[PDB]
């Protein structure tokens, strides 16, 4: 039970973000998810009903950033819980990887961790309590080939999680990775492809967005204070370290 | 919810082994906790109450093992959830350590979790579901001067714990491992100041964990919001290590 | 034996660089080191002397990169041997940390590896063959208060690196990452004895390692006696961390 | 160069503890290389010529041990290299796993490596100077259906060579693991193509690995270039596992 507790979950418009914000409200927080449109933001303020808002954010400008939170804590107060879940994807093999492709990789999916981070955790470290759960991919673990800038950032951000969990433990305050394996998405959803993937899957199956979201929820909860710069795999057997 | 489930959780006569036992029965499990003396049997059985029962087992001996299996079938049924807790130290230099010392580490840290998987994984495969949680420890991945018996057992619990996972993963049935770093115990309770002290210095968290904490984590990967991750270990220590 | 090879080492002005640079070119290999001033360049040019050649570049300079791999195949022919060595610190707690510290850092020890890396990649994938190794840091790896931006680079080169390897490796081209611990430098020699114990009370061997240590590890790993070694991570740490 | 050192290596009989054998014969080190039987001792002591001897051991009989190591002292003095490579498989499903077949991979490939590195330790700690290496395998870190006891035991012996690292690295000793992927024997040749393709298809590399490969990881380690290295795994598997 999160009563009392203020969510920020970047990137809520579906999916694994969007199950994370709904399952945190179910359990008493109250939630803020984004989008990087008015729209997508008004979709997630239409779900969320009484028990939270949408607002637009782009976590790769420092303008947006300091917009939402001033929004955050003039109409629900300070964040106890991040979720850091926006991201994309572009994949290449290197030699056809361009420098944007990298580059807006590099942003969104790790640079974007340092930023959020950095403008919650004041408050966190005065309340002594605070919880920062990131999104990552069991391809940061693994690597894969022709997403070398993907699995960049996702094991960019374990690096700053483990770093920055050292920085602020001893205030109470945890910092964590969920890192998931192949999740049932709209682009998951035209059939020797799905196949191609269950082949890699121990478990025989995709993973849940909600499935993931269970797993955020048990991180970002007063039962998981004693877990810190740790990853947390959710892939069905894809890969075991 | 746990209702129906029926778990077993070897070692529970105290600290994580009976906040384990308590949680999953809190949460609707009929719970077996095991000891291995008839007393200890008994005072699990005590505070376990309706919700479970204590048996005395040796997770050394198969005998005791498969008398213990038919006892929980009798009586409840087969095994849905197994939390392998049951271990111990014999710590030693290596160039002190004798042959006993390292041996029985190894028969009842890490092949008592051959046995006792493969004592209830049959049944498991059959109802196409399981889980099978595994105690292991920080020191099992970063090592320690002084316990290389203990930490060779941690450690090899995690690669038998990811060969079991990939057998039985299209079956409904996960294997995990929970690696708690340092937790209060009667032992840390009542160290010194001073030597509590060398133990915090090693925890960013600042504080030693609470057995209730590593049960949190194992009633969380027994249950149904963790049907996905399997093979894995979930490390519990305060950010003493990272990885 | 590195005969017939050409490397190219960046930062080669001194310590880890330097040694690496020197160590190549012992054993035969055409070395060509960068510093980001012609000064710098020139001081690499003096201690090569005929076995190599010092060369200016900014791994954050698209434009530097295309001049200096220009000027290499122009005088030398095309890499066989790249060793990501230039990098940088700017420390501070995650508060203090300013935008540009963060984007220095994630541009100067992650993005260059990168873009050196694909600078390189065509005239090894026709050869066949290639070895790209870069030097990360047990920071990235075990993460470390202060220098969260330096850690996310150092692990992301390790993510990295491990998808490129799996992209090629069926051309015997390898990508490996040799991961040090508190390695002897100008700045750690000019430290008490007080402040060097508190970094040597973190290394079981009990001393700093040698910049000619992690040259030895990244002159194996270049080597044809690797060759089946790849997304791999060689951590010399002294024990200072173990994974 | 080896020269003056005194390396024993078990299970030197072929494949790669063969190669390793020769390969630290080849750089100067007198070599002890050891089979389960006196024909096999023979072979190897025919193969090492004037540069060392084979001798029979059981790394399960503690008698045998003192023995093989009192012959060593007596004609070539006291081992500053221990090359841990006598091991075995006995796959199965766990379903179908014998308590046999556990406990034989358990004290050949786990408890080996105690008794073994317990028995040559005092003396290189006197020195100041050694090097305990072990193969193990890529299974110990990625599991395998079907050898959840071959995994158990590759797994703990990187947890015992851990904590052994952190007990000795003061005194100048390093304790590694080098983890081989698939590496070509004799067993892997009689396989039909059907089964050869299922394995490369697991390899990135795109090829098993040599032996002579495995052996050259280990000279690496073995020598003055790698005191910086201590409780680490070096894998050599082709891509095949990356961490
Ligand atoms: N799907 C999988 O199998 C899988 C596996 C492992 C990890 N993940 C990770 O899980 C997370 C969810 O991504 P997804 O691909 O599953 O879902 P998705 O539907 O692609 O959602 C991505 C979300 O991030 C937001 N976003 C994109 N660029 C942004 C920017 N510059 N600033 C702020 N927000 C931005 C999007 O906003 P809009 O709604 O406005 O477009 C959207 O809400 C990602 O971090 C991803 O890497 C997914
Ligand atoms: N305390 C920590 O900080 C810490 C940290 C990491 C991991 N752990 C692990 O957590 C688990 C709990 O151990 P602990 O030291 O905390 O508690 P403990 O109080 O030492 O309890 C050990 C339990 O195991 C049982 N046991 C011992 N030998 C047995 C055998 N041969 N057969 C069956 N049961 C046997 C004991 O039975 P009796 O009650 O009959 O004596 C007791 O219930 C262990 O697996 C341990 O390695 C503990
Ligand atoms: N020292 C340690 O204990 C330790 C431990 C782990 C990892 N490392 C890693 O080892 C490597 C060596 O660094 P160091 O700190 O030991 O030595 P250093 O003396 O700081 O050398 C850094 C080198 O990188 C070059 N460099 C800096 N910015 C550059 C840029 N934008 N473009 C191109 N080159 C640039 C420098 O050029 P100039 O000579 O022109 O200044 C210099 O040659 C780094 O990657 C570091 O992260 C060091
Ligand atoms: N082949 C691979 O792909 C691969 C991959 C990863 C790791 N490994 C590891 O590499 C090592 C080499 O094994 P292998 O299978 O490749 O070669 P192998 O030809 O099976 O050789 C095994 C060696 O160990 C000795 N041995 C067996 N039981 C022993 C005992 N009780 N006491 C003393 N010595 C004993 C054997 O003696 P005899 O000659 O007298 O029979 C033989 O010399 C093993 O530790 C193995 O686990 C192999
Ligand atoms: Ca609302
Ligand atoms: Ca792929
Ligand atoms: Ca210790
Ligand atoms: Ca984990
Ligand atoms: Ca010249
Ligand atoms: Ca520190
Ligand atoms: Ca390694
Ligand atoms: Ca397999």
């Amino acid at each position: 039970n999160f009563e009392g507790k203020i969510a920020l979950v970047t990137g809520a418009s579906r999916g694994i973000g969007r199950a994370i914000a709904e399952t945190l409200a179910a359990r008493g927080a109250k939630v803020i998810g984004t989008a990087t449109s008015e729209n997508g933001a008004q979709a997630i303020s239409d779900y969320l009903g009484a028990n939270g808002k949408g607002l637009m954010l782009n976590v790769t400008d420092p303008a947006s950033i300091e917009s939402v939170l001033e929004k955050i804590r003039a109409e629900f107060g300070e964040v106890d819980i991040l979720v850091n879940n926006a991201g994309i994807t572009r994949d290449n093999l290197l030699m056809r990887m361009k420098d944007e492709e990298w580059n807006d990789i590099i942003e969104t999916n790790l640079s974007s961790v340092f930023r959020l981070s950095k403008a919650v955790m004041r408050a966190m470290m005065k309340k002594r309590h605070g919880r920062i759960i990131t999104i990552g991919s069991v391809v940061g673990t693994m690597g894969n080939g022709g997403q070398a800038n993907y699995a960049a950032a996702k094991a960019g951000l374990i690096g700053f999680s483990k770093s920055l969990a050292r920085e602020v433990a001893s205030r109470g305050i945890t910092v964590n990775v969920v890192a998931p394996g192949f999740i049932e998405t709209d682009m998951t959803r035209s059939d020797d492809q799905r196949a191609g993937i269950l082949a890699q899957v121990p478990a025989g199956r995709l993973g849940g967005a909600q499935e993931i979201a269970n797993a955020v929820a048990f991180l970002a909860s007063d039962e998981a204070a004693y877990i810190t710069g740790e990853t947390l795999h959710v892939n069905g057997g894809m890969y075991m370290v």
